[PDB]
């Protein structure tokens, strides 16, 4: 209860998650039921969330009570007795992006946490200078297919000023049109953010694979319309190993996920404005952009074109199309040597960091349903281990619409 | 908090659950974290769960506050002074049988639960009789092929004396012999019980699908060793439609899912002997009786006959390999007329029974780590489909082994 037990099922070994205990903010569920699968759940106060995060940063470094650790919270408590916040050191904003990653219990791919590279962007002050930002951003964590994962940080929040947004909830997203029947052309997914380009002046493309410009906004102004340079953004033509006719899909998908409408919190501080970037795992792009019913939807074709059976479930024919999708997806990205990752290596390694975790520091925040991939589920490691959700800061933390 | 909204991603639909506010027991989570994930979270007392299940009845039955009803009451508390206890009217119990079912929020089978054959076994005396009972259970169920759902409901636990106990897990379960050189020749969830019957009497065999005797337990005098005849046990040999050589792998499954170990409540009374059954979803066998690295673990072994490049995580091997044996159950159930269900087919009857108890009861507890299929997950409906996780009794609950 206080110390939860946790049990792997495939191999029988037993932990216990202390660190839940710690947890700092308050999650969805209570004893009477479980929320879980939902996907959406001063100055003292400030205090004492920057005096946890300092505490958290000392310990790291291996220097917890020592003088410049004393010092640094009272620079702290000075700060903001004086001014009602205070500033990030250079070192606490890497440590504490890093630590939001870390933190983060629906990512599978927290082994990597420890290698983020942190683009410090405190000091912008115009949407064109945020646009500069992102372009370095993504010329870096794309290099030309060798995939880096990175985080740009803008200014945080502050009173009596606006906040830094980006609109768009990817850097790089492709527009979708919707029809006048109700159908969309493109992806789904990105009907609202493709009109609001649209009123602010964008000019629309008619193609199901349209990469799409950003909204960037500065404090306390209209957002501003920028197009990603076309040799920014790299992108890859699906084709199957075997299956020659899948190329005349002309389905493609982009090189860089990054996410930009998500707020990174460090030390009681809020980010509004803090786009981050990996790489891909290969379901996110052939299980869910392409064959959800409300995304691409792609399965019924191209199981049509495999001559499946279409006509009865029990065929297995949404299955077998849904793994060869998946298959040319793997095959396209590595072909064009753009980095791409399979639910099999990402779940072993996630078992990998699950284990790390625990030595360090007595458990790991991990989102069950959002751990295990959507296909193929009980073949991965992930599916057997039981998992403890909580909310530890520094995070990224879901905000709201900025229209 | 109170009536929590529930969202479905595909569609866009919202309901809101004021079910689960009559919760009325408490679940592992708190809003520090949830314990989701994990698989085992005064005759005055009696009264008030008594009660509360009388009410239950009458109202389902449109005979709220009626003279049977203000009797039926009384009878229970008059029947509780003299006693301690009390006897539900056989009706009763098939009303309690029927929700607890209703109310398994693991269980995505349940659009079929006001189809349940209820076999009154409480006035069974002795293990010789129990296994009469159980017999006549099976051959019902079975129907040759054309399975029904059942439950058979030994006499309730009473104070001062010992509970009827099936020791065995399920009612069709193949032996798992622990080898010399450590691995085990059988199913590797069976090994305890194996042993269990190894030790009380039982000549074990040799092969890899022997069918376990049943170890059944009267109050307080020991269990007793039960051979099931063979032609009672229907057994589906797996054969693929077009590997000719997968029947060469000698795999076989049984027809009847029949668990024998959860502790059936209702109206405060316990029953730890009440065993029931329904039919398989394909999945349950075909992946994880079949591929689970701690099962039969035989996903290498197909996909080594079917000529897969096994060592790399991308090809996709494993999940080529598991969908041809869920083909080859899915296959062989069909073909030898035993009744079987694709995870699409159960998965959108589950969709349906969501929306038939929104309008019933306005809500409907489901687990969704268990509803979700463990081969396809978000190719299903239910993925997409969130879900609010509660006890409410009737109830089937776990219990210890009772050695
Ligand atoms: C390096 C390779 C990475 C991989 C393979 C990876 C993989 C994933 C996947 C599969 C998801 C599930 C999202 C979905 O369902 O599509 C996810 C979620 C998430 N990832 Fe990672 N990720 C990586 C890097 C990162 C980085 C660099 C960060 C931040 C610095 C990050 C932060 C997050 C967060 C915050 C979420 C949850 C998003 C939400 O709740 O909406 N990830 N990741
Ligand atoms: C009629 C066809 C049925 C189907 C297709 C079905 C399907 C399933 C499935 C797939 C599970 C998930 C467990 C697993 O991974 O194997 C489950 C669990 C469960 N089922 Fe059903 N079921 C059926 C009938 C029944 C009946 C008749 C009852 C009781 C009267 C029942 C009660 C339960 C319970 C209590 C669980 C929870 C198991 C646990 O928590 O360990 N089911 N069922
Ligand atoms: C940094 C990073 C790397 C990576 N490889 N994937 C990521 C995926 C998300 C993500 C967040 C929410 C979300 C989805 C994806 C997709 N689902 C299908 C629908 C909408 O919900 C966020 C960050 C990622
Ligand atoms: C009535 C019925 C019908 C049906 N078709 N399946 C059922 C499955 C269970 C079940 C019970 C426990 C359990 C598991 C499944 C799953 N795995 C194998 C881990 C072990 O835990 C119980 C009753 C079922
Ligand atoms: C209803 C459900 O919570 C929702 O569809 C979740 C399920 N699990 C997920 N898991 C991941 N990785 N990504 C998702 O978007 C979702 N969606
Ligand atoms: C840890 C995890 O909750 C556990 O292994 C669950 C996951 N989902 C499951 N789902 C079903 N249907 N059956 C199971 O045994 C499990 N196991
Ligand atoms: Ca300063
Ligand atoms: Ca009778
Ligand atoms: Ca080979
Ligand atoms: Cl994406
Ligand atoms: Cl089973
Ligand atoms: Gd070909
Ligand atoms: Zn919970």
């Amino acid at each position: 209860p206080k110390f939860p037990r946790v049990k792997n099922w495939e191999v029988g070994s037993i932990t216990y998650d202390t660190l839940s205990a710690q947890a700092q903010q308050d999650g969805p569920c209570t004893p009477r039921r479980c929320l879980g699968s939902l996907v959406f759940p001063a100055p003292e106060q400030l205090l004492s969330q920057a005096r946890d995060f300092i505490n958290q940063y000392y310990s790291s470094i291996k220097r917890s009570g020592s003088q410049a650790h004393e010092q640094r919270l009272q620079e702290v408590e000075a700060e903001v007795a004086a001014t009602g916040t205070y500033q990030l050191r250079e070192s606490e904003l890497v440590f504490g992006a890093k630590q939001a990653w870390r933190n983060a219990p629906r990512c599978v791919g927290r082994i990597q946490w420890g290698k983020l590279q942190v683009f410090d962007a405190r000091d912008c002050r115009s949407a064109q200078e945020m646009f500069t930002y992102i372009c370095n951003h993504i010329k870096y964590a794309t290099n030309r297919g060798n995939l880096r994962s990175a985080i740009t940080v803008f200014p945080q929040r502050c009173p009596g000023r606006g906040d830094f947004r980006i609109w768009n909830s990817q850097l790089v997203r492709y527009a979708g049109y919707r029809q006048q029947d109700g159908s969309v052309r493109g992806d789904p997914a990105n009907v609202e953010i493709t009109e609001l380009c649209i009123q602010h002046g964008w000019t629309p493309g008619n193609g199901r694979f349209d990469v799409l410009p950003l909204l960037l906004q500065a404090p306390d102004e209209p957002p501003e319309l920028f197009l990603l340079p076309p040799e920014l953004v790299l992108e890859v033509p699906l084709e199957h190993p075997t299956l020659e006719w899948f190329a005349a899909l002309g389905l493609r998908w982009y090189a860089l996920p990054a996410v930009s409408n998500m707020l990174l919190e460090i030390g009681g501080l809020e980010f509004p404005a803090a786009p981050f970037s990996g790489w891909y795992m290969s379901t996110e792009i052939g299980t869910r952009n392409l064959c959800d019913n409300h995304r691409y939807n792609i399965l019924e074709d191209v199981a049509v074109c495999m001559d499946l059976d279409t006509r009865t479930t029990s065929s297995l024919w949404k299955d077998k199309a849904a793994v060869e999708i998946n298959v040319a997806v793997l095959h396209s990205y590595q072909l064009a040597k753009v980095t791409i990752v399979d639910h099999h290596a990402a779940t072993a390694s996630f078992m990998k960091h699950l284990e790390n975790e625990q030595k360090a520091r007595g458990g790991c925040p991990a989102d069950w349903a959002w751990i295990v991939p959507p296909i193929s589920g009980s073949l991965t490691p992930v599916f057997h281990q039981e998992m403890v959700n909580y909310f530890l800061s520094p995070a990224f933390r879901y905000q709201p619409d900025p229209w």
